[PDB]
C-alpha cells in the first residue's frame, strides 16, 4: 500500500464533475474544482486545468495526471511549512502517509490548526492523538474516511485499509 492507493480507496475515481461531501464541485480523484455555487464556473476552471475543452468530462489519464499534480503539491506544502515538516521529519513511513492523507482533504491551512494534535503526534503519544483528532468537525463529518486515518495515526500499520 502506498499514498496513492491509499488516497485512491478514500476518494474514489470520477470522470463527470461532481458535488464532493461538502457540496463542491469536484473532478477525478478528489481533485476540487472551485467552492463556487456554478457550474459553469467549475467547468472553467476545469478546462483550464485540463488545457482543452472538456465539457465537464475528463479521462482516466487526465484524472490521473491532475492526482499526480496534486499528491506532489500537498508533499511539498507540508515541507515548505513551518508547522507541518517538523511534524512530518519526525513520522515513521507510514505515518507520513497518514498527515499527507489529511493536507490533500482539508489544505495545508486546515492541517496546520490542529495544533494540539500534531504537537502529540511529534511526541509520539499515539493513543491520546487518536482520542483528540476525533474531537473535530472533520471527524464528524466524514466519519469512516477519518477513523481510517486516526487509525493509520494509532498503529502505524494499514490495517484500515487492508479491507478496502
Amino acid at each position: 500500500m502506498n499514498i496513492f492507493e491509499m488516497l485512491r480507496i478514500d476518494e474514489g475515481l470520477r470522470l463527470e464533475i461532481y458535488k464532493d461531501t461538502e457540496g463542491y464541485y469536484t473532478i477525478g480523484i478528489g481533485h476540487l474544482l472551485t467552492k463556487s455555487p456554478s457550474l459553469n464556473a467549475a467547468k472553467s476552471e476545469l478546462d483550464k486545468a485540463i488545457g482543452r475543452n472538456c465539457n465537464g468530462v475528463i479521462t482516466k489519464d487526465e484524472a490521473e495526471k491532475l492526482f499526480n499534480q496534486d499528491v506532489d503539491a500537498a508533499v511539498r506544502g507540508i515541507l515548505r511549512n513551518a508547522k507541518l515538516k517538523p511534524v512530518y521529519d519526525s513520522l515513521d513511513a507510514v505515518r507520513r502517509c497518514a498527515l499527507i492523507n489529511m493536507v490533500f482533504q482539508m489544505g495545508e491551512t486546515g492541517v496546520a490548526g490542529f495544533t494540539n494534535s500534531l504537537r502529540m503526534l511529534q511526541q509520539k503519544r499515539w493513543d491520546e492523538a487518536a482520542v483528540n483528532l476525533a474531537k473535530s468537525r472533520w471527524y464528524n463529518q466524514t466519519p469512516n474516511r477519518a477513523k481510517r486515518v486516526i487509525t493509520t495515526f494509532r498503529t502505524g500499520t494499514w490495517d484500515a485499509y487492508k479491507n478496502l
